[PDB]
């Protein structure tokens, strides 16, 4: 599915309009959706357009239960990390200027204001003025870290939202890359010398969290800046994938061993929209979706 509503506009005050415009794309059967919200802010005081464009949506986590008859050895696959990145091509005259969260975060939830100050003035505050314009943050990453990627430059933003510290009945916390040199990585055993199926020795799926087994709903914050007197349309590019860890488990007649194996399989969605920063629209004009390893 996709969707582009109207551009709105409002008048911020005598020297600031906001002209708003929300676009949906999704992959029904990649299971990630994006909703995206062009905020351009003209400002009479500053020679730059200004895009604050908030990127929401989901991306499911691709968890689907292990058989519970597999019997000496099993696995499954899950959400180890979520990667959203927005990129401007097409145009020198566009730059990544500011982006929320700007520091890597391992709160349960992450809620942050963002608001724009005539002169194309970013600044930042947590949780969630009447005449000022701004535009929020909201979401949960329970056991998980947001980082921003190291790439990161004036033509892209992008974080991650990994795997971090997981419990598991009291045990932990644990990660993708959690080692013990008689039990492996443990981080989604059952019991070390449970008498169950392989299928049924792997910590309930009522307890894993959210993300590594259920969704991710981002929101993220790319501000971009348009010098106002060119003229040409640009592009920016809206990447959501998830990389998919393989659990395991192994009986070895003695006790259990459990591995993770890291991002075997990666499914990505990318947008691509054509922005016209002199009426404040955009068109989608690309999709492209991807699995590496599709089936699992």
């Amino acid at each position: 599915a996709q969707h582009i509503t109207p551009v709105s506009e409002k008048k911020v005050d005598d020297k600031i309009t906001l002209y708003k415009t929300t676009a949906t794309s999704d992959n029904d059967k990649l299971n990630i959706s994006q909703i995206l919200t062009f905020n351009f802010i003209k400002d009479k005081s500053y020679d730059k357009d200004t895009l604050v464009l908030k990127a929401a949506g989901n991306i499911n986590s691709g968890y689907k239960k292990p058989n519970p008859k597999d019997y000496n050895y099993s696995q499954f696959y899950w959400g180890g990390k979520y990667n959203v990145s927005v990129s401007s091509e097409s145009n020198d005259a566009v730059n990544v200027v500011d982006y929320a969260p700007k520091n890597q975060n391992e709160e349960f939830q992450v809620q942050q204001t963002l608001g724009y100050s005539y002169g194309g003035d970013i600044n930042i505050s947590n949780g969630l003025g009447s005449k000022s314009f701004s535009e929020t943050i909201n979401y949960k990453q329970e056991s998980y870290r947001t980082t921003i990627d190291r790439k990161t430059n004036h033509k892209s933003i992008g974080w991650g939202v990994e795997a971090h510290k997981i419990m598991n009945n009291g045990w932990g916390p644990y990660g993708r890359d959690s080692y013990d040199p008689t039990y492996g990585n443990e981080l989604f055993l059952g019991g070390r010398q449970s008498s169950s199926n392989a299928g049924q020795n792997f910590l309930p799926t009522h307890q894993m969290p959210l993300l590594a087994r259920g969704n991710f709903n981002p929101e993220f914050i790319s501000v971009l800046s348009h010098k106002q007197n060119d003229t040409k349309k640009s592009k920016i590019k809206v990447t959501y994938q998830r990389e998919m860890d393989r659990y395991t488990n192994q009986w070895n007649r003695l006790h259990w061993v459990g591995n993770n194996y890291k991002n075997q399989n990666t499914v990505t969605f990318t947008s691509t929209y054509e922005v016209d920063w002199q009426n404040h629209t955009v068109k989608l004009i690309g999709t492209d979706s991807k699995e590496t390893n599709p089936g699992v």
